[PDB]
Order: C-alpha cells, then sequence, then structure tokens
C-alpha cells in the first residue's frame, strides 16, 4: 500500500561505534520491520558521512589516503549493523561516485539560481590600539541564502505543526534560530582537501553538512538516470530520526535545500535524546553474553520521549531476569505445562466469557493493542512496551484468578479449565506479535513453542482470532537464561573498566 521512507543520520566514521549510534540505527529497524507488518511499502535507509577535515587528519595519522581509511571503518560498521539484525533497503557513502556527483550538480544548480552567492567568510572583548578586536576566521566562502526562504520556512512550520517531535523541539527551533533572523550559511570550506570539489572553483569543497544531507536523496536515485525510487518514496511519508542535537541541520538547513531544488518535504522528524552509560559499553560485549533480543528490548524501552536515558548494568541484569525470563518466559513455560498436562498439548477451541475473567483479560488486550498501535505511530517505544507489557501482567494476574489447578480437580469446571488455557495461549500469541518489531527471535520461538507459525501481518489483530487445531511443543524450552544476577553485574562492571 502507501510508501514509507525512514532514515537514520549517516554517522560519522571517526571511532568504533558505541550504544549510542546503535540506539537510533535500531530504532529506524523498528520502525521499518512495524511498517512492513502494517502492510506498507517500506524504503529504509543508513550509511556513513565519510568527508571532512578530521577524519581527513585521523587518515595521515595512519599513514594512508582517506579512502582507504573510511574504507576500513565501513567494514567494521556493516558488520555491527549485521550482528545487531539491521533490515536497511540501502547504505549509503558519501564517497559513493554517484552522490559525490549530485552534491556538485546541485551546488552548480543553486549557484546558477543565485541562491548560492560568493562572499568572504569572516567572524569570531579583548581589543588593540585602534579599538580593533584581536581576541579571528576569515576565508573566501560560498553562502547559501536562508534569508531569502525564512517567511517561507516559518509558514512551513506554522502550518504542519507536528513536523517535528516530540511537543517543544519545533517551538526551540522557532524560538532559538528562526525568529529572530536566519543568517546566509558559509557552504564552502578552503582549509582541506577531503570533500566533494566545487566543481566552478576547485579549491573550494562542499562543507560536510551540504554534502551530508543530501544523502536522504541521492540514496533513492535523485538526479540520477534510475530515479524509480525517489518519484515512489520521496512523495511518499518521509521520516527523518535524528538525535536533538543536529535538529537545526534537518529542521532549517534541510527545508530550505528542498524549496530551492523544487522538490517536496518531509513529514516528520523524529528528534530523541541522549543515550548515558553509568564509562563506555559495546554492544558486541552486551550481545554475546545476553543476546541480541535483550539488547534492542533494553536500548527502546530505555530512552524516554522528551528527555534522556540511562544505562546501568544492575537495570540491564534486572530487566532479563523480572522483565522477560519470568513476566514473559514462566508466562510461556508454565501455559505449555498445563496445555499439555490436561489437554495433552491440544489447545482448546475459543470461546469467549466462559469464567468471570475473561470478559476482563479481552477488554485489556484490545486496550494493549490500540495503546501499542498508538505509541507506535508516535514512535515512543517506552509507552508501546509499556503497553504490552501491562497485557503480559494481566495475564499473569488471569492465572492467579482462575486457578488452574483448582479448576482441574472437578469435572464441571472442565469448560473453564479449558477456557483459562485457551485464553493464555491467545495472549501470548498476541504479545509475540506485539513484540516482534523488537525482538524478532524472541517471537519467533514463542510462537514455534505454541505450535504457531511466525509473524507475517500486525493488520486486524485481536485476541479471539486464534488459528484452530493448534498443537504445543512436547516439551518446553526456555527462551530467556536464568541469570546469576550478581555475577553477571559485576561481569559487565568487569567489562566497562577494564
Ligand atoms: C545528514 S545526517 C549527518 C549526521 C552527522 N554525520 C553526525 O552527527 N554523525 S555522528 O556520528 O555524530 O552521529 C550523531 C547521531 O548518532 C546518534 N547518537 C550518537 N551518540 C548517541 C547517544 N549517546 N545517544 C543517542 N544517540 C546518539 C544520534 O542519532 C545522533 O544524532
Amino acid at each position: 500500500e502507501k510508501n514509507f521512507y525512514i532514515t537514520t543520520p549517516i554517522y560519522y566514521p571517526s571511532g568504533k561505534l558505541h550504544i549510542g549510534s546503535a540506539y537510533t540505527t535500531i530504532a529506524c529497524d523498528v520502525l521499518a520491520r512495524y511498517k512492513r507488518l502494517m502492510g506498507y511499502d517500506v524504503f529504509y535507509l543508513t550509511g556513513l558521512d565519510e568527508h571532512g577535515q578530521k577524519i581527513q587528519q585521523k587518515a595521515e595519522e595512519a599513514g594512508i589516503t582517506p579512502q582507504a581509511y573510511v574504507d576500513g571503518m565501513a567494514v567494521g560498521v556493516k558488520e555491527l549493523w549485521q550482528l545487531l539484525d539491521i533490515s536497511y533497503d540501502k547504505f549509503i557513502r558519501t564517497t559513493d561516485d554517484y552522490h559525490e556527483k549530485v552534491v556538485a550538480q546541485v551546488f552548480e544548480r543553486l549557484l546558477a539560481q543565485d541562491d548560492i552567492y560568493l562572499g568572504e567568510y569572516s567572524g569570531w572583548v579583548f581589543r588593540d590600539e585602534a579599538g580593533n578586536v584581536t581576541g579571528w576566521v576569515s576565508e573566501e566562502s560560498y553562502f547559501l541564502r536562508l534569508s531569502k526562504y525564512q517567511d517561507r520556512l516559518v509558514e512551513f512550520f506554522k502550518a504542519h505543526p507536528e513536523f517535528i517531535t516530540p511537543d517543544g523541539r519545533l517551538n526551540e527551533m522557532l524560538r532559538n534560530f528562526i525568529e529572530p533572523g536566519l543568517e546566509d550559511l558559509a557552504v564552502s570550506r578552503t582549509t582541506f582537501t577531503w570533500g566533494v570539489p566545487v566543481p566552478s572553483n576547485p579549491k573550494h569543497v562542499v562543507y560536510v553538512w551540504i554534502d551530508a544531507l543530501l544523502n536522504y536523496a541521492t540514496a533513492l536515485g535523485y538526479a540520477q538516470d534510475e530515479h524509480g525510487n525517489f518519484d515512489k518514496f520521496w512523495n511518499g511519508t518521509v521520516f527523518h530520526m535524528v538525535g536533538k542535537d543536529i535538529l537545526r541541520f534537518h529542521s532549517i538547513y534541510w527545508p530550505i535545500l528542498l524549496m530551492m531544488l523544487d522538490v517536496k518535504l518531509p513529514d516528520r522528524l523524529i528528534a530523541h535524546g541522549w543515550f548515558v552509560m553509568k564509562n563506555v559499553v559495546y554492544p558486541e560485549m552486551l550481545v554475546e553474553r545476553y543476546g541480541l533480543d535483550p539488547l534492542r528490548y533494553y536500548l527502546m524501552r530505555n530512552l524516554p520521549v522528551g528527555s534522556d536515558g540511562t544505562f546501568t548494568p544492575e537495570d540491564y541484569v534486572g530487566r532479563i531476569n523480572y522483565e522477560l525470563a519470568n513476566d514473559l518466559g514462566n508466562l510461556l513455560n508454565r501455559t505449555v505445562s498445563m496445555i499439555n498436562k490436561y489437554f495433552d498439548g491440544q489447545i482448546p477451541a475459543y470461546v469467549e466469557g466462559v469464567t468471570e475473567f475473561d470478559h476482563v483479560l479481552a477488554e485489556v488486550a484490545e486496550q494493549s493493542i490500540a495503546d501499542f498501535h498508538t505509541h507506535m505511530e508516535a514512535v515512543d517505544y517506552p509507552r508501546a512496551l509499556e503497553a504490552v507489557w501491562t497485557l503480559i501482567s494481566r495475564t499473569n494476574k488471569y492465572i492467579d484468578e482462575t486457578a488452574p489447578w483448582v479448576l482441574a480437580k472437578d469435572e464441571a469446571l472442565r469448560d473453564q479449565l479449558a477456557s483459562v488455557m485457551s485464553h493464555l495461549a491467545a495472549s501470548i500469541r498476541v504479545v509475540a506479535h506485539l513484540i516482534e518489531p523488537f525482538m524478532m527471535e524472541t517471537s519467533r520461538a514463542v510462537l514455534t513453542q505454541l505450535g504457531l507459525e511466525e509473524v507475517s501481518s500486525l493488520e486486524n489483530l485481536s485476541l479471539a482470532d486464534f488459528p484452530a487445531d493448534v498443537t504445543v511443543v512436547a516439551k518446553g524450552t526456555p527462551i530467556f537464561p536464568r541469570l546469576n544476577m550478581e555475577e553477571e553485574i559485576a561481569y559487565i562492571k568487569e567489562q566497562m573498566e577494564g
């Protein structure tokens, strides 16, 4: 159906990536996976921002060309995205030929339109003896005419109040940068060579941010021979996920660029806060030890919308223990044991309102599914997952309330025992569906133990809509590890310090 395009920032390859950059790439992966499962036609881009002064310095310290240096880095990044199961449809690098060409043409085009002019870069109280300020950047530089599109950008902001999420960040951009008056922007540099040369004046390289921002267009084939993906996906729904500290580049410079090139503006910028480790933690270490799905769950659940989030060893191990192993794992494990013991693995047909608590569980499942969808559309994963774990929580309660082991010792309550059992399986099926974007492997294994096929859609989900003639596995396997909580905390702290 409808077209949906989601992008990460293209990260600087200036080191080995920590949780920080993993966070955003996993977050966009979750959204892409979800949108696909909701029957959208989806494109998901990530990649690397390879030009710049610092990168060139690194390469010379290493004793190799810039190209070979960034080639070194790109291999490591692709390896990490492989580890974290990132389902990007394309990976873009700014040293890719097709990209560098388009950047050159765009710059030239803008110059021909007088949207870029040639002026003098200048600016920065101590004075000399003639009142001149001593304590100075000074070069020739091209300037982008942001001032000329200020009114038009203000209109855009006012007509699209949900252009940036969460609420408040759009007003911050207005107050701090736009309403006071946009200055024209220096979009070239001359103090280094590692960049896209301005054709008409090769001593200037394009400012890395203009070069970088265009990645979102060029990856689709903008201003190239094969441009089907641009016409499709750029004219559909376009989301850019970014960290708050690069919001001005994406909310001011990028929209105005797109105005000058006469193409559609994106529909949403999702700006998020910082992940802080409490002091560096590498994805591989965590994935090797406890697996991928814990990491993805942890990162997505622990960065709240509108604020920063914090990692601790205690919280990481605690959530695996309580939220995954106990809340979800034991629920599955004991659901499967009881279906075996009482109905020889055959899950009874689903009949609504057999016990007193049935209608209550059903109303909670409907609420959890609706809340999940609301929060996923807003890209609020903590709240999305909270809704999932509300259903888990109420399903564990439902076991306590119906007391299957009491029902089983009375032959007149067989229909009730059966309804408990079908309601447990049905509940866990819904849960395995809701978590799939976050925890693909966990989802599959949960469903396998219930004798169900892996998820294929998230449309039209409900508790009652359960397949007939289902048989659970004869023997259950734990989906999560049983941790030595003190040892694992001490292990994580050891890896961080050492
Ligand atoms: C056209 S987009 C150009 C982006 C630019 N190259 C850049 O900026 N690169 S970066 O390597 O600095 O990556 C910054 C982004 O990585 C993510 N990031 C890095 N560290 C963290 C962190 N600790 N918590 C959350 N996100 C983080 C956010 O998405 C930031 O916006």
